């Protein structure tokens, strides 16, 4: 049984605050922190801020951090179950919230108590955590992700005029884990040079997640650039191009604004038609084989239709909000064939797995996904590696609120010795493996 | 004694190569890793890169990690000293690669392990990090450091024209370490306002340590948006300022060149008696009161004169290079007052904690500072608290290999309880 819980109050990779779980059990403390999002989908459980405009400008996260040491502790230590029972620990704080999106302790408050009740239940089976998540999940055979580098930042994440969010670089050539981190480090560092050479070195600091903020507004420059650096670093036949548009962030009336960072000027938006037709000539004229959040979180009819219309994998991130209801009408509708995992979009290590297990028996791919505002918590690691599916998105090889996800891989990939194995060109679908 | 040393090659917050260590004893699974700097003192002890120009562009550690594997774990394991006799470990060490800079296994094989050791000790003495520390520096209080969190980043950790490297918010009027973070972050927050109100988001971006990179070329600029943000998140009477001029860095044939990053005019190259006029300007206008290398490694003499016409903190970073040697000579030139304490650059925990005492047996501060190229590791966290400086810069509050350590104090204060205290206004001289 759990012997004590203390939350807290830390702060995340912007500098705001978020929840930090210790756990005690007989083998010692477990602790996990919370992520929070930037671009946050509508759909999204409720992240719960204390709203005190006198303590970091309304951000504060006291309230959350009360419900658990005051509500939630005594609750699950009442209940004696052991931390292995995750499905039974993560029910009790569902039951006991009784709202459907978290509202009354926040999905902050209730995933950061999931995340550490999980850590202390590997411990419990004296199994690392990403074997104690593939039991929980159901899996045997572990494989090692593609990482997804995001190393050029737009969108809500960077400053500069460039609309789409994210545009990654996945090594689904490389021979293992460690050689897909200096694939991509080495692009990465490549890259870098490409922009000063071209932009200046004041176009070479970084945005949230560690890619660089070119000051460019064209979408296609940023693919020209990744490409580019793609070929200088001899990568080409190994390295691949994922996108996240974000485009719930620049949706306006029923159109699309490319340059919504700039004072509002309607003259500019681009229909959804236009947008698709961009996405196909990006898709001609670069390597990419994904692309996230193409068109805004409600245009369900721009989503379906582009699905039918490409073969590339299109994931859905503020579509599907790691939530079964909405996965649910987005395989009906077909409207997307990969989900984006977000632990804190659905607030519990149980709910989350039923999600990935959802997608995972309709055939989609599953990509593990950090938050814009990130911790030094690795959970996300042995997370993607138990539930086995073979891509994760935790930021360029840059900050290390994404380095420490990247380096607990390395580790991962290390331990598991001859039994390791990379998803490399399966990333889509690695349980062929 | 030591079960397992295991070595390995992990990436750092700029996404190179750096070394981690995981050390194994009875008590478990001990880890540390290394930082690394990019304006690097001349005379830091030897970081061993690989120089292989075709992988991570001949910045891996291969070689560093070989020596812990296949050299330095064998001997400690083979010893059978305790983890709790961190000097006979180190001084082994030293011993082992036989060179004076660390320059045959490099200075970051030898303080990889040297963490991992001291972590493990801790534990085998059943005592937090910190406590340990303590004992191993002869200290039996402990206090919470002021935060030193840089806010704007210039020189070398961004792309932009400011020659200095560092603009620092120091919350000495702070309640407690909580709060301290509370106000840095509050006003970091404020400044992202500020400059993006004055030049547009394109100046927002940030630099290594996680500071804003606004594309500026005036030093006094910096200054002035630091303290507007100051002003505007309602912190006047509580938050001061410090630099890091980082001088070495734009040292040129016996003058300084302010403009650096712009190409080659020897035309505009100042003499250190300028530089300490413009020092003096701003300590006059802005709210400065600690300036760290504002001359070149070898400039003793402006550093002495300089030290001898200023009251503020002058704390040697380059010039001192965490070695007793060159902090002896620091100390009878009376060439600064402050010891900026890096462990990887001696390379060893015990010689870190000497040259600590050694600078607060004369009467200097002592600041623990992180690298601009940081791990998710946390022990200067613990390493600031046990030495009881009183001071520590390891960054913005923005970028989480900088966050981990601030947490981690934050955890450290909680844990102290009734007993945690906080050094505010002492900060220079917390020993009162
Ligand atoms: O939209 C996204 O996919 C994420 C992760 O990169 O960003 P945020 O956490 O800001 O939603
Ligand atoms: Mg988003
Ligand atoms: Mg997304
Ligand atoms: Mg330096
Ligand atoms: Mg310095």
């Amino acid at each position: 049984s759990i012997q004590k819980i203390w939350a807290r109050e830390i702060l995340d990779s912007r500098g705001n605050p978020t929840v930090e779980v210790d756990l005690y059990t007989a083998k010692g403390l477990f602790r996990a922190a919370v992520p929070s999002g930037a671009s946050t989908g509508i759909y999204e459980a409720l992240e719960l801020r204390d709203g005190d405009k006198q303590r970091y400008l309304g951000k504060g996260v006291l309230k959350a951090v009360d419900h658990i040491n005051s509500t939630i502790a005594p609750a699950l230590i009442s209940s004696g179950l052991s931390v292995v029972e995750q499905e039974k620990l993560d029910n009790l704080m569902l039951e006991l919230d009784g709202t459907e999106n978290k509202s009354k302790f926040g999905a902050n408050a209730i995933l950061g108590v999931s995340l550490a009740v999980c850590k202390a239940g590997a411990a419990e089976r004296e199994l690392p955590l990403y074997r104690h998540i593939a039991q929980l999940a159901g899996n045997s055979d572990l494989i090692l992700p593609v990482p997804a580098f995001n190393v050029i930042n737009g969108g809500s994440h960077a400053g500069n005029k460039l609309a789409m969010q994210e545009f990654m670089i996945l090594p689904v050539g490389a021979e293992s884990f460690r050689d897909a981190m200096r694939l991509g480090a080495e692009v990465y560092h490549t890259l870098k040079g490409v922009i000063k050479d071209k932009y200046g070195k004041d176009a070479t600091n970084v945005g949230d997640e560690g890619g660089f903020a070119p000051n460019i507004l064209e979408n296609s420059e940023a693919l020209e650039l990744v490409k580019e650096a793609i070929d200088k670093a001899g990568y080409t036949e190994k390295i691949v191009i994922g996108m996240d548009v974000a485009a719930s962030e620049f949706y306006r009336d029923g159109k699309y604004d490319l340059d919504f960072k700039s004072p509002t000027d309607p003259s500019r938006y681009i229909t959804g038609d236009q947008l698709g037709a961009l996405y196909q000539d990006f898709v001609r004229d670069y390597p990419v084989v994904s692309i996230e959040d193409p068109f805004d979180q409600d245009d369900w009819a721009a989503w379906s239709k582009f699905t039918a219309n490409v073969g590339i994998q299109i994931v859905g991130d503020d579509l599907t909000v790691t939530n079964p209801k909405r996965i649910e009408r987005a395989v009906e509708e077909k409207a997307c064939n990969c989900l984006l995992l977000k632990v804190n979009q659905i607030g519990s290590v149980t709910e989350a797995i039923q999600a990935c297990k959802l997608a995972q028996e309709n055939g989609w791919g599953v990509m593990v996904s950090h938050r814009s505002g990130e911790t030094e918590d690795t959970f996300i690691a042995d997370l993607v590696v138990g539930l086995c599916t073979g891509q994760i998105k935790t930021g360029a090889p840059c900050r290390s609120e994404r380095l420490a996800k990247y380096n607990q891989l390395m580790r991962i990939e290390e331990e598991l010795g001859d039994e390791a194995r990379f998803a490399g060109h399966n990333f889509r679908n690695p349980s062929v493996l």
